[PDB]
């Protein structure tokens, strides 16, 4: 208990929900106040989204609603 | 290139999203052409939902509202 960074400390300006695969989100934690929507592509990739972005919340919202159509 | 199973053998029927502090989307892989959604708790377990039941889409959807209430 000294000094913890947030898993995620730069963002990004993306793309389309065609390049992830998997959504990785996280709360409130001891290390990070702000939520953080974390993705990974199929290459096989992670990198971090900014919720305060617009566009971000449309590629998580499509990645969201189409996981419930395919059964 | 054998054998290879869904990240999710089981299911579960929850539970109110206050046990929850993760959300966890996986897509279509090699192992499983199926989409499911996979959460941890806060106390440090991991287990699996059946998207196909409509309580578990509500214990899901709260996870995104109140994910994004927090300024």
């Amino acid at each position: 208990l000294r000094e913890l960074r947030c898993v995620c400390l730069q963002t990004t300006q993306g793309v389309h929900p065609k390049m992830i695969s998997n959504l990785q989100v996280f709360a409130i934690g001891p290390q990070c106040s702000k939520v953080e929507v974390v993705a990974s592509l199929k290459n096989g990739k992670e990198i971090c989204l900014d919720p305060e972005a617009p566009f971000l919340k449309k590629v998580i919202q499509k990645i969201l609603d189409g996981g419930n159509k395919e059964n």
